[PDB]
């Protein structure tokens, strides 16, 4: 989405404003998306004041006296095309309008030219009419919108897609629908009509996930435009739904609210509801500026810019306890008609840019050059950082962040005034009941408490699913974890650890309407915390989570009861229940058994609220079972406003307080460690876990968390479901409340009747003989190995540990149904032919070793098929075919592979981006065939790659640009992707710099990848990929390979589907992976919709993995994954031995073709109609599963024309395709020329100059160019500016940019100048947007003017110079210098690990803001460092002439005292920071 508003404070209204607000939906149109037609659009809609003026020809026309401003009022409808039916509705607009003491002058059918509609659009317009009305009473502005919104919301409880009032107000009205935005004024022609004029506007282009436009859903709505996405959703809708028969206000009545009945609704989408939701907030009496503040709260906490504002510390300190934020990116813009208003969510995900006049004309938006103010005359030039708003009011002044927050801070205030006034070993056996088992003591509880860090593991989860495997389970390990994918991002929990919090609010919400004067620092309650509460505000029934046998019967009863007495405790006043399975302090083999934390919150917490009750208390859960990170957060999840996890907490106390450990803390395990530290510990680790997950879907407290329900069941049937967690989507329907009754019997069987000596060990983590099943195990994978060697008894082996596989991905439960007859294997498609849809999966140089990663590279080559260079890089050197290789199989070029053909090239065909763009440089990028945008891997879905330290080679170092020592946790998000529209600006960044390779973006399966797909494939993506939460790495959490992402056959299928229901399906080939080893697999992901099939850890095996698990240690005894020397020398492994793998699988394939009866797989994907469920199988825990879901798919046996996918996406016609055209192809192909070319630039021409600088790098690579090219710009830049630029390639701008300058930039130079037209002071104007300089190789920027956040985010090399920025300043910076000459926001240091920065924080204050987890702040000391930062400071003056520059080089010895170098420690001891 595009989103903004202009307003005009020192004019009466003119039209030039709507003419000017229309062209800047124009310049967002890139960031709104089209339909089936690639015509019509995603929406786009305007706000207004009345266009009083205008509708003055109908009053004049009807001989109709006109009503004042403030008493006329204005419905826009939407009415239904036929018309009997339009009347139908027209007559029921009236009818509730009349039922108000208003009165109907009549209705103004909208003059619209159809004609201009996408055909999508047109068919499906609505007939638009605007009703006007008066109040005889004399009704006016706040009552008579007031009650025209008591009148909108009646007529919305028979909305449709053919009925719907856009708005009905005395003040404001909105002109929308399904247009592109250029097209908005085509169609209505009132916005051409210069009798519209306005003092303002706020305007938005739309972009859907979808195909099919709705009227009603392009969007501003009623009083808000709204670009982002809510990330908390079902949990705000729940909260607020519970607040909706306890609505209370100032004299309004309770019939009045009762009408407005339902004010949120699941159904509807994140902006319908919170526009809903911010309109109950201000016609209840608020200002729209302070509703998005209760609603969409900064972050407070730590911030250095509410020092001298301790009032609105309160204010969202006060409003925390009551309402939890509505999460997720935004920028939301508004109006009020009194007010019209802009402001960002805490995180500031979406940009937003302002300009001011001298005349005090404002201009807000998504992009900066949009509207076209005379630049001689601007006054500022600014940008909403994290949290901040501004306004307009209509008594003429513009509202900047400060007074505005102030202005709710001042009032109602209590504040601050009114917060501050508010011993045997049973322990072996209960552990055994509640269902511990050696690995989750061993494996979890005991790392979080020796180390105080949940465990890092590795390769994937080889095991059944919770519901399919035999072994006992928990109900926790039915629910995998959510997290965000390109619709809105992640958000990075340790380096951005200050915006999050755990924070738990135990008493009753009030009235959010009435603010009236009349807490848990984290979830987690220590046996203190417990009973502090246990005095605290409310006495707190313990309800038994426990139960007798026999007599009630079942768990299903002890629910019942559970429910009933938990509803009547509430009743009875309780305002904390306390649902222990410890009641009254014992548990017996005859109070036999319990109800799981799990499956009891879950039933208090909805049939509270299908009680009314919710509201009214606040809930712990007091459990032994709850040990695991995922464990609490399911709890939280589900309801638990917190946990007393006392049996873990206690099996801290056993394992400490015994005599194997404290003898090992005498010498061996790190007896750094009293009880306190192995207790503060173990918690310390689950906060660290609860961020983790949280963060995983971008959410920064735990208040939104605690509502929503971010998960996705899997294996739990229908009225389990809902039953116990409403809403949660379990597509495969399993376990029944008896069916999980009888679990828990199973683990309760074996602490009583039986022996308590040791807990059991199913090898879950591990494969074992006793145990758990595993794909992969060591034994399996040597014979595997064996086989693959030689070009046979060992499949046989293999092949039979395949066998003796129980039930354990999802496509084992089904089988075949061909439809034709068997087939000759002759007739079959070849080997050669099938192993072209084969791929080896992007798995990081790093992480791997590089004998065994370019071995992969040179056997996929061979086969014609793929392999992935992960996120580490490619060195250069693979980039070229081989000549050298001897009679011996070995070539000087690569001395430590072997068996290499004189034919071979290890160069990787596909070439990743991930989050930390490791490698990511001009010749790479030219170096693929195809490009990989890595949203997510299977092992942990909402999280970046890790490579610890160990594994970080000099080698590594060298190909990162990172420091030598030192770990690198990438970021979660890609800095650059916080939206679809985000994501269609680097995919074409990519086809932008490299046209001719193919763009994938890689996707895990979890709820929701459907509509995510619809919007990738929307986004110009050629490839998706789904990878299941299966797959390997080489680290990952334990938890996250356990319980984060959903089965890949759930991945695919629901993109397949959704794809071809938007008829997109073509615009974008499949890929899966996700334990895929076998040609089975291949055949059934190819009926579920794949069209390419990838492997990791088979390949892996195939080069001699065995199965160590210990990938992330550097251990490997094998080769493969490890950095050391010593290891790699014994990897054995031939690129030759994964050639055969391949053809193995691929003939595995052609008989499968023949059994079924296609010659080519070609004719089989998506063919789902030849599946059907097994005669075989049945599980230990549930009858059966319902398939529907993997079964019923589009029939394809005559459609099959998606298939045919055009080669590569187009960026189409673009302003470099120019620049390279004129005496260009001479200064390049004639290696040293200077050339000039000047050229205007508007702010559609986005990544300029990066197609010539992959052209350059197509023929030199990146530093074989002496030549120069010097590019001048004017106006404003759109997003990625001068994006991977190189050597001798220089850049100028005349005026600002947008968002990602300097992305990827690798070499040469970028200034930018305001325009000199301007009076205006570069220090305090911005210039540039966030995330520049994101993943900079080389090059130095300058810029004269202020910049956005993350400012050289992953900077490993680029030098730059600006005068200003937001926060996250070097954000995860590994090498380069920057500069800035002018203030900064918050997180100065976030995982900046190399590098110098120097700033020059005259408040005194930077040392505030600085991320002290790293980096250091020192005054210059080193004269070398002066040296640095003078040629520097002195090269931008002769670059720019930046006022800035000049003041501090002739008053050198003044400013140059206190001003600080950031060094991380690694610069410690170089030649500027010491001596
Ligand atoms: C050792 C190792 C390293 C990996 N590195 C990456 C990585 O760099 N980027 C990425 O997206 N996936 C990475 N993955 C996952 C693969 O790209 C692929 O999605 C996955 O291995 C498929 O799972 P599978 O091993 O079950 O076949 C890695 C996996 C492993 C085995
Ligand atoms: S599991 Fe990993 S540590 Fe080794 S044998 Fe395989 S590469």
């Amino acid at each position: 989405c595009g989103v903004g508003f202009i307003a005009n404070l020192r004019g009466k209204p003119d039209h030039t404003l709507v003419e000017q607000a229309l062209k800047a939906l124009g310049c967002m149109e890139h960031r709104g998306g089209c339909s089936a037609d690639n015509d019509s659009g995603d929406g786009a809609g305007v706000m207004t004041a009345i266009p009083r003026e205008l509708l003055a020809q109908w009053f004049n026309t009807r001989n109709l006296p006109m009503p004042d401003g403030d008493r006329l009022g204005v419905g826009m409808v939407f009415l239904p095309q036929e018309p009997s039916a339009r009347e139908v509705a027209r007559a029921y607009v009236e009818e509730v309008v009349r039922l108000e003491k208003l009165t109907v002058l009549g209705w103004r059918e909208v003059p619209v030219n159809s004609d201009v509609l996408g055909i999508q659009a047109k068919n499906n317009q609505p007939h638009i009419e605007q009703i006007l009305v008066t109040c005889p009473e004399g009704c006016a502005g706040d009552e008579l919108d007031r009650r025209l919104y008591i009148a909108r919301s009646i007529i919305g409880k028979k909305l449709a897609e053919d009925f719907y009032v856009c708005s009905f107000s005395c003040r404001t009205i909105v002109y929308k629908g399904m247009v592109r935005s250029i097209i908005l004024g085509e169609f209505y022609l009132d916005l051409k009509n210069p009798g519209y004029t306005s003092n303002f506007a706020v305007y938005h282009r739309r972009f859907s996930t979808n195909t099919m436009p709705k009227w009603p859903l392009a969007q501003p709505m009623r009083l808000l435009g709204h670009n982002g996405e809510i990330n908390t959703l079902l949990g705000n809708i729940n909260w607020m739904a519970a607040r909706e028969k306890e609505l209370e206000v100032s004299g309004w009545t309770k019939a009045e609210l009762e009408a407005l009945t339902p004010i949120v609704n699941q159904a509807n989408s994140d902006s319908y509801n919170l526009d809903s939701a911010l309109e109950l907030l201000v016609r209840t009496g608020r200002s729209p500026l302070e509703a998005a503040m209760i609603l969409v709260p900064e972050a407070y906490k730590n911030q250095p810019a509410l020092k001298d504002y301790p009032e609105i510390s309160d204010f969202h300190d006060y409003y925390s306890g009551l309402q939890e934020p509505w999460d997720g990116p935004a920028l939301l813009v508004f109006s009020d008609g009194k007010i019209v208003g802009a402001g960002l969510d805490r995180n500031g995900l979406r940009p937003a840019r302002y300009c001011i006049t001298k005349d005090d004309y404002i201009v807000l938006g998504s992009e900066a050059g949009v509207v076209d103010l005379p630049e001689v005359d601007i006054v500022e030039k600014g940008r909403l950082a994290p949290g901040q708003m501004i306004a307009v009011d209509l008594a003429e002044q513009k509202i900047l962040k400060n007074y505005q927050i102030k202005q709710q801070a001042a009032q109602k205030y209590p504040y601050g005034e009114w917060i501050k006034i508010q011993d045997a070993q049973t322990v072996l056996q209960q552990q055994a009941a509640f269902g511990y088992t050696a690995e989750d003591v061993e494996m979890v509880v005991v790392p979080m408490a020796s180390q105080g860090k949940e465990p890092t593991f590795c390769m994937g989860d080889d095991t059944p699913l919770a519901v399919l495997s035999h072994k006992p389970r928990l109900l926790y390990d039915y629910f995998k974890q959510r997290f965000a994918q390109v619709t809105n991002p992640p958000i990075d929990p340790l380096r951005e650890n200050l915006v999050m919090s755990l924070a738990m609010f135990l008493g009753k919400r009030g009235n959010l309407l009435e603010p009236k004067a009349e807490k848990l620092r984290s979830p987690l309650v220590n046996e203190v915390e417990l009973q502090a509460i246990k005095t605290g505000q409310l006495q707190v029934a313990e309800v038994s989570t426990l139960y007798d046998l026999d007599g009630v019967n079942s768990l299903e009863d002890a629910l019942t009861n559970l429910v009933k007495t938990a509803i009547a405790t509430v009743q009875a006043g309780a305002e904390i229940l306390v649902l222990t399975d410890r009641p009254n302090g014992a548990i017996l083999t005859e109070n036999q058994s319990f109800i799981p934390p799990l499956l009891a919150v879950g039933a208090v917490h909805h049939h509270l609220i299908r009680a009314g009750l919710r509201l009214k208390a606040s809930l712990i859960v007091d459990t032994a079972q709850c040990w695991s990170t995922h464990h609490f957060a399911c709890l939280v999840g589900y309801g638990a406003s917190a946990i007393c996890p006392y049996l873990a907490l206690e099996s801290v106390r056993q394992w400490w307080l015994d005599e194997k450990t404290q003898k090992l803390m005498e010498n061996g395990r790190l007896d750094r460690i009293d009880l306190p530290t192995a207790l503060k510990n173990y918690r310390q680790s689950v906060e660290a876990g609860l961020f983790k997950i949280l963060s995983k879907m971008g959410i920064s407290l735990l208040a939104s968390y605690h509502g929503a329900q971010i998960f996705e069941a899997i294996g739990l049937g229908a009225e389990l479901v809902e039953y116990a967690f409403a809403g949660t989507t379990s597509r495969v329907g399993g376990l029944t409340i008896a069916d999980v009754a009888g679990e828990v019997m199973v683990f309760h069987g074996m602490a009583f009747p039986e022996m308590a000596k040791k807990l059991e060990n199913f090898g879950f983590v591990n494969y074992r003989p006793g145990g758990e099943y595993h794909m992969n195990s060591p034994e399996m994978s040597k014979s595997l190995h064996k086989a693959v060697a030689a070009y046979y008894d060992h499949y046989e082996l293999y092949r039979q540990y395949l066998k003796d596989r129980p039930v354990t991905a999802l496509r084992d439960l089904l089988d075949f149904n061909a439809d034709q007859p068997a087939i000759s294997l002759e007739e079959v498609e070849s080997v050669e032919s099938i192993v072209k849809r084969f791929c080896t999966g992007g798995m990081s140089l790093g992480a791997l070793s590089r004998e065994a990663h370019e071995t992969l590279a040179i056997a996929m080559n061979r086969l014609g098929a793929k392999s992935n260079s992960g996120e580490g890089g490619e060195d250069v050197v693979r980039y070229l075919t081989l000549d050298d290789v001897d009679s011996e199989g070995n070539s000087p070029t690569l001395p430590h592979l072997h068996g290499l053909q004189n034919g071979d090239t290890a160069n990787s065909a596909i070439k990743q981006i991930a989050s930390g763009r490791f490698g990511v440089t001009p010749e790479y990028l030219m170096s693929g065939k195809q490009l990989e945008i890595k949203m997510a891997q299977g092992a942990k879905p909402g999280e970046g790659g890790q490579l610890p330290g160990k594994k970080v080679s000099e080698y590594i170092a060298m190909l990162r640009r990172s420091k030598p020592g030192v770990t690198l946790i990438s970021p979660p998000p890609h800095h650059d992707i916080y939206s679809i529209e985000d994501l269609a600006q680097l995919i074409y960044d990519l086809h932008q710099i490299n046209p001719e390779a193919q763009v994938s973006v890689k996707l895990v399966a979890e709820i929701g990848i459907g509509t995510i797909a619809a919007g990738v494939a929307k986004a110009n993506a050629d490839i998706i990929q789904i990878s299941g939460h299966d797959g390997g790495t080489g680290a990952s959490p334990l938890s996250s390979i356990k319980h984060a992402g959903s089965p890949w056959e759930l991945g695919v299928t629901e993109v397949h589907r959704v794809l071809m229901e938007n008829q997109l399906r073509d615009r974008v080939l499949l890929r899966a992976d996700g334990g895929l080893k076998t040609g089975w697999d291949v055949v059934m992901a190819a009926l579920m919709g794949a069209e390419e099939y990838g492997f990791g850890s088979i390949a892996m095996i195939a080069e001699g993995c065995i199965m160590a698990r210990v990938c992330h240690t550097n251990n490997c005894p094998v080769g493969v994954a490890t950095q050391q020397e010593r290891l790699r020398q014994r990897f054995k492994g031939v690129p030759g031995q994964v050639v055969n793998f391949f053809y193995f699988i691929a003939e595995e394939v052609r008989s499968l073709l023949a059994h079924l009866g296609y010659r080519s797989l070609d004719d089989i994907i998506g063919r789902t109609d030849l599946l059907k469920v097994r005669s075989d199988v049945q599980l230990s825990k549930t009858q059966n599963l319902t398939l529907d879901c993997l079964l019923n798919l589009p029939d394809t046996k005559q459609n099959r024309q998606w298939l045919n996918h055009e080669p590569v996406h187009s960026n189409g016609p673009v302003l470099d395709d120019d620049i390279l055209a004129d005496p260009d192809i001479q200064e390049a192909i004639n290696h040293q020329t200077t050339a000039t070319k000047t050229y205007r630039l508007v702010n559609t021409d986005r990544t300029v100059g990066t197609r010539l600088s992959g052209a350059i790098a197509k023929k030199y690579g990146n530093n074989g160019f002496e030549g120069n090219i010097t590019l001048n710009f004017q106006g404003a830049a759109g997003q990625s500016f001068g994006a991977f630029n190189l050597d001798g390639m220089t850049l100028h701008l005349q005026g600002e940019a947008n968002d990602y300058v300097g992305k990827g930039m690798n070499g040469g130079e970028i200034v930018i100048v305001p325009h000199p037209q301007a009076s205006f002071a570069p220090e305090d104007n911005v210039i540039i947007g966030n995330t520049c300089l994101y993943g900079a190789t080389g090059g130095n920027l300058y810029a004269n003017g202020r910049a956005g956040e993350r400012f050289a985010v992953r900077n490993s090399v680029g030098k730059a110079v600006i005068e200003g920025a937001g926060d996250h300043c070097c954000e995860y910076m590994t090498g380069g210098v920057i500069v800035v000459l002018g203030p900064v926001g918050r997180n100065v240091g976030a995982g900046m690990t190399g590098g110098l920065a120097y700033f020059l924080d005259e408040v005194g204050d930077l040392p505030e803001k600085i991320n002290p987890e790293i980096i250091t702040l020192q005054r210059i000391t080193a004269s070398k460092g002066e040296e640095q930062l003078k040629s520097l400071i002195t090269a931008h003056v002769e670059h720019t002439g930046s006022p800035k520059g000049k003041a501090i080089l002739a008053n050198w010895s003044d400013y140059l005292g206190k001003f600080w170098q950031a060094v991380p420690p690694s610069e410690k001891d170089s030649p500027e920071a010491n001596n």
